[PDB]
């Protein structure tokens, strides 16, 4: 385990001890039965004095089966029959949910391994080996804490809580619930919808999945203690728990007729407060169909005060129920429950934290737990504050602590080494001779000892972990998904934009800046991150930034949502060309941007040519803009958490994908890269209109194709060969000589820069599959595609 | 609770008397146990009196447990056991006769908490504990309420009346009947299409939610005795209740096979009164789905007379039933049952007062009663008139009982400190460091007395509430949904629309007067509490008037519907661009618009930039003016009776948008500005028809732009901002001197009013980052953004 008690580890030790004082060497049960008797009276030991074993008693047989005597103190330590009675003893612990095994999980391992010399002493000594385990077993694992009440009591209460199911004040009354810890602030207005008679229902509103369930509990310890509202000091909570109905049920008809007897038992009234987790199932009003219609009784229940009920619900329920009417709104009176501020995550984080010490590693680090919030909250960023936060604890909660054991120093050599000598020992003897193996034998066990000495000497690597989390472990599993090397990623995330953007700098540090001070903690945490215009004709610069951001902000290259809104018109493909009949821009508002952006709520949404929508769908971006949410698709609402709008932009095209060009002079290059980053920015606004276009914030600046814009998708195309190839195991590079080669073929006035591809094709492709084909390259090494004396050169490195 | 009888006080103090006179400084359970035998023959002590057991028999156990003694008073008080034995008693009360605790309970409860020093006194004293507790059960006493009981009539009526179901004639032959509050005149129309075996059923149609149910109970009254006709004195009223139904069932066949079984029975016809409430889910018939199709054994029936019944259907539901035709059209025949009068809703209030004073809010304040209707009544308006009345009384009946157990006087900080010294005082005991504990414990008790002493003298708080609902609290919670404080803010309107909304006067007096005379009690609810036109093109302060109207008047929030009149056209739109194909304005009227407001009653509808609007649409809306309802989507009526209905203009655009800078002055365009607010009034002329602007309380007038809108695009980007940063906890507030120097970065010429964004981030977002991180401002103080030396400045405030 690596938890256990005083009692426990007492017995073990004990038994090392015994091997010597009675001849032995090795420490087999009988030196673990031994150790159970001479530990005294630990739970373990204590049974074996009452059925009449005494440490003396034992320790003379134990020494009668080997001992008196092989003496000289041959290593002691355990033999395989000794070592299952302990693997025994942990499971005989998780039984009774000892998470820290005692004495009598030993006692009771020992019996039900009872073979070895310490089986044979305890049915030596006039005890059965099952006398023995019962004994112990019927007194305590040792780990409890629950009850701190003795009462009793019969009352009209009888019928209502048996059913169907539980007592929340019961538990706090044994001193075993906690507060959790939400959402505090959520806790309060529902009090006051709790004291009531009429409206006496709370309904709380906000994503469910924010571990909302906890200002449940809250409530629960405020009903006991010790000032709080006069019903209130005459009310329980009682939970309506569906998991009970549905068990031993099958029909339909059963479960609403086990709702009308509890309903009958509520009885109770004004009196009685029954929780209802996920509120709507039950209401059975809206939709296309329904859940099972409780109403009928339900209904009049909630509305008078007889039914005086908690109700759970998220984003779309609430208006299914005022649109039923006029009981169900009556009952209702609304609280928020928030997506829970920055600050009330981090204390969520801290009060689950010791298990994930049961989870074995976090405990700590501080750091990276308020992180593990703030880093969610706009690193992914694919639910709500908290949920996220918790994932990346755990996570890189064991990450490192996986990295625990995998090696000693670099001594895992030895482990290594000690394979080998089983061999040679091994099928040296299996032809025989005996002595043929017997030093190869004896060189093993040498070995074993030193293998397992550095194994855990890599017991460092636990200490490093068994208590951390590690920051850059935190982000880090932030970056796996989709503080430190999160907020790494945010205070270089200009550094990280530069190495995916090659043209344009001015974008990419435009990007890097609105997102970077959102990702500091000030800007919305349910907008955008960056809302961005992206400039310039489509071939440099624009989605290679929103992918460039995924890597920066999100921590790794992926997920980047991207619908064109110049489809988005309906008259281009909507039924035109190549895309799905519906009637363009309803099906984007009404369903393909929100679901799109639901699934990923953190995903960079590049929304092509808003220039080319219609102004309605300028609108549809503004709404994303100004809300963070957009609710569409059946009335659902999409958290575009930390989304990176991206509005593009193809314009300025004409000298922005013109030729560089020696105007008569070699500085007309020089001059036409100046002029584009001049001319894009201005080119966006007169495209669109622009009620969209100011809630839209930095103007990100690209251009493509000129001489030398031309040479930059080159290595675009170039790159997108080389990691094709990666999937079957081929590591290819070009470097830059072989890119030119390419670019021999393709720099054509009357064809332009199209042919790079095919050139590409002919001279990637089509090379390194026929010098593969050759077996002048391979798999698993590096391949150089390089020009040497203007012709093509194929190298193989490491 | 405060709520006993005598006989139970009286067995409670008798205990510490002889305690005392026994030496027994803390009343122990035991002397509990003396106090019921002490008390002679009242229930608890009769009860052990049977079993054998004096005054004395008790007492002489008692004294000696504690001896005789050490009595000199020390803190007598009970103890926490005999404490836990009163607790059950109120229980033992609730579950038994009256709910007001008596001499029984209190040995019952004795027993129920049988353990501890009552328990061990009798169980010395040779009386088992259940032996006692048979004994106090069985007299409780009947306490009837004028109750005559003696044999039953009739055989027939055996296999019926069983089921299925309580009968309402039963509780008013027993002195159990109902007030019951009508809906009175509803009751006699009743009597003649049920003197009738013809047209032999009657069929209430209204709200549902009118409280129709009501009326039931006052034929059951008066059947029995005895204004009827000759055969109708010897009638009997039985329910259909639909949880008998549900109950034991599987599928819907047996459901059936359950009104299969009533009709066979029926035989009892036209002598025998069926109550069925929501008739209509029965006959299944009509709609696009039925809810089960009872309609082949039930529509002969109806015909026959052998089920002559009474059908309670909703003010829209009745129609797709009475079109089956023409054998439920000779039997069913109308009665009016109307949206309730503003009086029946606050006689049902009166009426429950007792049980809403458990919970110590009532009885009265009578004027908060009233108000619950009238308040309620025109908003929210999300229920129907009784429910929405009762519903603020018990809102408010929870908010100030709240208010009473959030403090002692304002020694909370007391309890504060009783804590810490139990830590302190406890760990210096662990130590022991004995008297190092000893002060710490005499400062606790100390502490917990005065704590204990001031908690109690917040039952001043409870003085004022367990009668008072309060007026203003009322309000309150009518402010939380949508007398004093509510019925101040009618009487005040205009003073609570413009501490919300700032400008355009000229508007607010015109519609605060409108609704303040509907909402104050004076129109009733059968066309809209306003209709009005909000005239002036876009950036006047139309909305937003109609949203504090919502938000400010009778809420604090929510109760604002607005639909675009121009997308829902028929010659501007049909299924243009976004939203749903159908025929736009069939699709707005037939399903949208009436949807919208059938779920709230009451929310302002704001018909937007209706005068792009033909004359077709109008028409339509027209009727929601007048009428102030629809019927559509598939027959059901949208209450548009409390809504708002405001509609607005914005055909004269330009010079509304109108900037006038030269006119050989600056002051032309302080003359466009008066000029606008003029222009507005003739602008509502060019493009809405004079036959749809009647039907309006009032021309609600409004002006913009002028100069002066850029400063304002930054007031609604910098607060879109802000606010959710609240939602992370940032208190933030930017003065207009800061968002004037976003504005410097925002009146480019050929960049238009786009860098505004950008230059709230630099200026809001970044600014802040840069000034929590250096710990400048507070996360969570007040936070203030100004421009001082015509720089930007971040200053700080609590």
């Amino acid at each position: 385990f690596g938890r256990f008690t005083e009692r426990a580890q007492k017995v073990l030790a004990l038994a090392q001890e015994e091997a010597l004082r009675l001849g032995h060497n090795n420490i087999g049960t009988e030196h673990i039965l031994l150790g159970l008797v001479r530990e005294g009276e630990g739970i373990a030991a204590k049974a074996l004095q009452a059925l009449g074993l005494g440490s003396e008693k034992i320790q003379k047989e134990v020494e009668s089966l080997i001992g008196r005597g092989q003496e000289m103190s041959q290593t002691i330590h355990y033999t395989p029959r000794a070592k299952k009675v302990i693997e025994l003893s942990m499971d005989e612990a998780r039984k009774l949910g000892h998470s820290y095994v005692g004495t009598e999980h030993i006692l009771l391992g020992l019996i039900r391994e009872g073979e070895g010399v310490a089986a044979r002493v305890l049915n030596n000594l006039g005890v059965s080996l099952n006398k023995a385990r019962q004994q112990v077993l019927q007194l305590l694992g040792s780990n409890e804490t629950g009850s701190s009440a003795a009462g009793t009591n019969s009352n009209a209460n009888t019928p209502t809580l048996d059913s169907l199911a539980r007592d929340l004040t019961a538990i706090a009354k044994e001193d075993s619930l906690d507060p959790v810890i939400g959402r505090s602030k959520e806790i309060q207005r529902v009090i006051e919808v709790l004291s009531r008679r009429t409206k006496n229902n709370p309904v709380l509103i906000g994503e469910p999945g924010v571990g909302k369930t906890a200002i449940a509990e809250g409530l629960a310890q405020q009903i006991i203690n010790n000032e709080v509202p006069e019903i209130l000091r005459d009310k329980r909570v009682m939970t309506l728990d569906m998991g009970t109905v549905v068990a031993g049920t099958k029909y339909r008809g059963e479960f609403e007729d086990r709702l009308k007897k509890v309903m009958d038992e509520i009885r109770q009234a004004g009196n009685i407060i029954l929780f209802i987790d996920a509120l709507h199932t039950l209401i059975g009003a809206g939709g296309a169909e329904g859940a099972i219609d409780a109403s009928n009784i339900l209904k009049p229940s909630l509305a008078r005060g007889e039914l005086q009920c908690i109700g759970a619900t998220t984003l779309d329920e609430y208006r299914k129920y005022i649109e039923k009417d006029a009981a169900l709104e009556r009952r209702f009176q609304p609280i928020q429950v928030d997506q829970p501020s920055v600050d009330e995550s981090i204390q969520i984080l801290q009060g689950l934290r010791d298990r994930y010490e049961a989870h074995h590693r976090v405990s700590i680090t501080d750091d990276a737990i308020e992180a593990a919030v703030k880093l969610s909250d706009r690193y992914i960023s694919d639910r709500f504050l908290p949920d996220k936060a918790i994932d990346l604890i755990d996570e890189a909660g064991s990450k490192v602590r996986l990295r625990s054991f995998t090696t000693p120093p670099n001594l895992k050599e030895l482990e290594q080494k000690l394979d080998e000598v089983r061999k040679e020992k091994d099928a040296a003897v299996q032809s025989q001779e005996f002595e043929k193996a017997a030093s190869l034998r004896d060189t093993e066990q040498r070995l074993r000892e030193q293998v397992e000495d550095t194994k855990k000497s890599w017991k460092e690597k636990q200490g490093q972990e068994n208590s951390e989390v590690t920051v850059d472990d935190i982000a880090m599993v932030v970056s796996s998904w989709t503080a430190q090397t999160e907020t790494d990623k945010l205070l270089n995330m200009e550094n990280i934009l530069h190495s995916r953007v090659i043209g344009q700098d001015e974008a990419v540090v435009a990007v890097a800046k609105a997102v970077r001070r959102a990702r500091a903690g000030l800007k919305d945490p349910k907008r955008p991150i960056g809302s961005f215009i992206f400039l310039g004709p489509t071939g440099v610069g624009k989605t290679e930034l929103a992918r460039a951001l995924a890597e920066s902000i999100f921590g790794d290259e992926e997920s980047m949502i991207r619908i064109d809104m110049s489809e988005y018109m309906e008259k281009h493909s909507t039924s035109r060309l190549v895309g799905s009949p519906p009637g363009y821009v309803g099906y984007d508002e009404g369903g393909q941007l929100t679901e799109k952006v639901r699934r990923k709520p953190y995903s960079v949404v590049l929304l092509d040519e808003i220039e080319k929508a219609h102004p309605d769908v300028f609108n549809i971006l503004l709404q994303v803009l100004e809300d963070g949410r957009l609710t569409d698709s059946k009335g659902r609402t999409v958290d575009f958490r930390n989304t990176i709008l991206i509005m593009t932009s193809n314009v300025g095209a004409s000298e922005l994908k013109r030729n560089k060009y020696v105007g008569f002079n070699v500085q007309d290059e020089t001059q036409n890269h100046k002029d584009m980053k001049d001319k894009v920015m201005g080119e966006l606004k007169r495209a669109f209109r622009p009620e969209f276009i100011n809630r839209i914030d930095e103007i990100i600046v690209f251009h493509s194709l000129e001489k030398k814009h031309l040479t930059e998708i080159v290595s675009l195309m170039s790159d997108q060969l080389t990691k094709r190839l990666k999937e079957q195991d081929l590591s290819i590079e070009l470097t830059d000589a072989a890119k030119a080669k390419v670019a021999e073929e393709g720099v054509d006035l009357e064809y332009g820069a199209r042919p790079l591809r095919r050139a590409i094709q002919k001279h990637v492709e089509d090379r390194l599959s026929e010098e593969l084909l050759r077996g002048n390259i391979h798999k698993g090494q590096h391949i150089v595609l390089d020009v040497e004396d203007g012709e093509f050169v194929v190298k193989t490195t490491a």
